[PDB]
């Protein structure tokens, strides 16, 4: 059941990062698992340094919230920010200085595409306000997978497009009118993208909704808190139905309410 976003909750810690390289990161669960994953599996990247090439993952929740992963993977080439998601049994990235989308499929440890997010910009040419080289931010919602970037032609407002999982091609495009290098972190909810207006402020808001359905921006103004400081990633999961972040150094989730 889909809807408007209205509500955020209070960030619920899950795990804090323990090492030097844990300040930013992504972690994440599969929305739509595959054998011989479930909905409990979970993959955590740490992604302060050069070269990161190292996902941790836990087969069960207890794992993850202690910190010993069943399987190490090392991707097949660096790793770079903090936008990438898994999807139907692989993880999404972008490799390091580059515009290229990887699907790495997890259980073979292959990778099944490469493509270039046509005309996107990146290494810090239209990153989220903090910086950190977030040019691209990939996004799973209800309707499938998603990137979220900004091209020259777009004057550095956020584009959307709409991948074909499988293949990565580019199925369908929309030009916001927002500029990505003025907020902390973008998601898509229902087809709609949203959008956080500060990383550290104590005053944050989800501040804007695009709605892909019909091409047009709204304004908002519901609270969201980034209980420390300062947070480098913001995720929605569409089957649990909540936004995962990595807030300076912890791993996090916020409930959510929808309208309709
Ligand atoms: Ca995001
Ligand atoms: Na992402």
């Amino acid at each position: 059941g889909c809807g408007e976003l209205v509500w955020v909750g209070e960030p619920v810690t899950l795990r804090t990062a323990e090492t030097i390289t844990g300040k930013y990161g992504v972690w994440m669960r599969d929305p739509k698992p595959v054998y011989p994953y479930t909905q409990e599996t979970t993959w955590r990247i740490d992604t302060v340094g050069t070269d990161v090439r190292q996902v941790f993952e836990y087969d069960l929740i207890s794992q993850f919230m202690q910190g010993y992963p069943s399987k190490v993977h090392i991707l097949p080439r660096p790793l770079e920010s903090t936008g990438a998601v898994v999807y139907n049994g692989s993880l999404y990235f972008q490799g390091a200085g580059s515009r290229t989308v990887i699907r790495y499929d997890l259980k073979t440890e292959t990778v099944k595409a490469e493509k270039e997010i046509p005309g996107a910009g990146y290494h810090g040419q239209y990153p989220y306000s903090w910086g950190g080289y977030t040019d691209i931010d990939l996004a799973v919602d209800e309707n499938g997978l998603w990137v979220i970037y900004s091209t020259n032609q777009a004057k550095g407002n956020i584009v959307l497009s709409k991948l074909n999982p499988e293949t990565l091609e580019v199925e369908q495009t929309w030009e916001t009118n927002i500029r990505k290098q003025s907020v902390a972190n973008a998601f898509i909810i229902c087809g709609t993208l949203y959008t956080v207006s500060s990383y550290t402020s104590a005053d944050a808001t989800v501040n804007f909704a695009y709605d892909t359905n019909t091409g047009t921006s709204k304004y908002l103004d519901i609270p969201f808190k980034n209980r420390y400081k300062y947070n480098s990633m913001i995720d929605y999961n569409p089957l649990e139905r909540k936004l995962f972040a990595w807030d300076n150094g912890h791993m996090v989730t916020y409930d959510i309410k929808l309208s309709k």
